[PDB]
């Protein structure tokens, strides 16, 4: 006597989830109000992948892995973003050998037992049609510390740390009373490319869409291309060519065990921030992040350059405001053009700003941090922001409608 | 040569998760400011269990369950709001019998298979500190549809119905073309009675703090109180007494099952909304609500009333607004002053609307749905808009400071 409406499921997964199609944060075309999509909200495809807006999750440390297990405090997190619809997910540090955690609440992927509960998390993210990847990470000579919610002081051995396991390019420490890492032998950093080899491997068996190269706060690679941090007589130190070369062989190597569909991002430090607080110290500044990239466009194995900057030195004096990091990922923009992607990340808050952002600086991804910790849907909020009716879960788009749209007028 | 610094972890589950001293959502005492601490943000206890703060996700059904197994969907739910620190999380209404389910995605507990699921969700709230019970359910007459992004028809046998076994009090269809419910004979309401028991003890299985119980709405037990769904001639239907006398069993019942320290909640439509569009039709209006808020407070068995209007009537004419089913909460505190509590539910967006509700409505918990489905972190939201530090999660609070507590302003 009635008509037989079925409840699409997403599919080739084990459990019953309803589809979203289309994925939540994705603009209706045509809008409904005539007008035209705003750049943030216009998918962008690379290699193989499409993301249905420019706005990203920036990567973030939830210091809660179980020997680098994902928990269900990670379901809850990475979950609950995934039902609101960002354009892409990238999940937090995670480290590719044990002495390459940042804490012991890391996330790793240096055992074939961490593939399943990583491959949990992308799997439902998937039922949303979420595109979601990972950063891999070696601390370097920041291992071995507590969260930050605990001051990030030293991990000792009694409290699961590994002070005496703390390798770097050089024997520094990050800064005084820290521990002093060991400099890393030619077999060490052989090692620590064979373990990258596996955990790109381990990556690709859980689902990822994309892998991001740590490169960035001072951490293994970042501490390479500093002379603050390096100061190594090698084929690894002395000269810009060899500072980059681990960063570069590292690129060459992930693109390589991924093929020619996966995006592969690189997160850099574009300055250490000592030009006024430390300014006679041969760091790493604007102009070495611009040559850098220029290496990487020309090598061609990445695909997109998320600027951070800062970690790299503990004398820094960090210039914070509202988007405090734009003027470096524009000026790396302006020197590789379309050759590379760049992304912009920090203190970025409002839709209109992200917007204006793509727009004014070229830049091609919008990512936010912290905020999505606040609002795990803020890509509700920043198309509230630009006006822009977008797809949501229909579990959560139908108590903000009327009585009889897959889009929310928001 | 380092000072030891341990990562305190939730304690009695398999896995690492650090824990939080004090739960997310309880204001400092005494706040930093000086100032006062506003009454969404005092405790509460209800025989054996304490609230942080009184601000209560509302039931609400997500349609995504696997034969009502708990999926993912609802870690990322439930578990993603879990972090941020609600007073408590009342879970979506959970079907006691297959076909008390309003839709083949609603949860269920008419089996032991359903508890292990839920116990994994139950087991993260806690380890955050967290307050979690669950909304026992019989959809009666109104089964078998489809989710409401779907349009709320029925469900067909095609598509995972079960047209031919929905019962309610009387053989009267929701609305005309819908399914006509099975009149439940004397031997129905004895295995609902059974299975109301059965899921009770699952929920207690999983480990809830609390139960609820789903008598509003139009769905079973909503449907026995008003006169539009009941005709019976038996022993629940005919006069007032026997119309309320089915919630009356089944909460008593649920009472006995759970022991003398588990808050009991049930939610009741204080209003059919029939008065102007009905005027003539003898339902279930806020008189009638306010005598049967009386008859539970006789009872003793029901610790919270959670005030909710409409679903009971097909031709209702709801008027809304901020705070629009307030006023029922308020007259039916005022009946049951300091014997029952009572709860206030309905576009309630802001922490400053929620304390007035509180104070001179004197209601004792304060209830919202959508709200959270948006923000997750609505305890967060409503501590600004009140200016209240509270604790938040050490994972969250890092980023937003320079203490365990966060001034959200
Ligand atoms: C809690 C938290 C965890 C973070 N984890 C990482 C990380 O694992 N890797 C990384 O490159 N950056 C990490 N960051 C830095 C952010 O990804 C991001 O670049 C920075 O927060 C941008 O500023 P915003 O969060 O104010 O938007 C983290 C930041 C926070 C607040
Ligand atoms: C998506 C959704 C699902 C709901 N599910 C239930 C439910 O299962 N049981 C119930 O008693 N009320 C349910 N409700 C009603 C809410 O619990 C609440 O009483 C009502 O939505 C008013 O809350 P609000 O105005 O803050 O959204 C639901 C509401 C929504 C929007
Ligand atoms: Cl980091
Ligand atoms: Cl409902």
């Amino acid at each position: 006597t009635w008509p037989d409406v079925p409840i699409a499921a997403a599919p080739g997964i084990s459990y019953f989830t309803p589809a979203q199609s289309p994925p939540a944060g994705t603009a209706r075309n045509p809008q409904t109000s005539g007008k035209a999509i705003p750049k943030l909200f216009q998918p962008l495809t690379i290699r193989g992948h499409t993301f249905q807006n420019r706005l990203g999750v920036a990567p973030m440390c939830q210091y809660s892995a179980d020997d680098g297990h994902l928990t269900p405090w990670h379901m809850a997190h990475y979950g609950g973003i995934a039902q609101r619809g960002p354009g892409m997910i990238i999940i937090e540090a995670t480290g590719v050998v044990p002495e390459g955690r940042i804490t012991p609440g890391c996330v790793g992927l240096w055992k074939d037992s961490q593939i399943a509960p990583l491959k949990q998390v992308v799997e439902f993210a998937h039922s949303q049609g979420q595109k979601i990847g990972i950063q891999l990470a070696h601390a370097g000579r920041k291992a071995s510390t507590v969260p930050p919610w605990l001051g990030g002081v030293t991990a000792t051995n009694a409290v699961g740390g590994w002070t005496e396991n703390v390798k770097g390019p050089s024997a520094i420490p990050f800064a005084e009373g820290e521990i002093v890492p060991k400099a890393m032998t030619k077999e060490d950093i052989e090692e620590v490319k064979t373990a990258w080899v596996a955990a790109v491997e381990r990556a690709v068996a859980a689902g990822v869409d994309f892998i991001e190269i740590h490169n960035a706060h001072g951490y293994l690679l970042s501490s390479f291309l500093s002379p603050s941090s390096n100061q190594r007589t090698d084929d690894y130190g002395g000269s810009f060519e060899n500072r980059i070369r681990l960063s570069l062989e590292i690129s060459q190597l992930t693109r390589d065990t991924v093929g020619p569909n996966m995006p592969v991002f690189l997160r850099v430090s574009a300055t250490d921030w000592l030009e006024k607080s430390m300014p006679e110290e041969k760091g790493w500044k604007l102009e070495d992040t611009v040559e850098f990239s220029r290496a990487l466009a020309a090598q061609g194995a990445i695909d997109l350059i998320d600027i951070s900057t800062g970690g790299v030195h503990a004398a820094q004096k960090v210039t914070s405001g509202v988007g405090f990091q734009v003027p470096f990922a524009k000026a790396v923009k302006e020197a590789v053009g379309q050759k590379m992607l760049v992304s912009a990340v920090g203190t970025i808050n409002s839709g209109n700003l992200a917007e204006k952002i793509l727009n004014e600086d070229d830049v091609d991804v919008i990512l936010v941090g912290r905020a999505f910790q606040r609002d795990s849907g803020l890509a509700w909020a920043f198309a509230k922001d630009l006006d822009v009716e977008i797809a949501m879960a229909g579990q959560i788009r139908w108590g903000f409608t009327s009585f009889r749209s897959e889009y929310i007028q928001p």
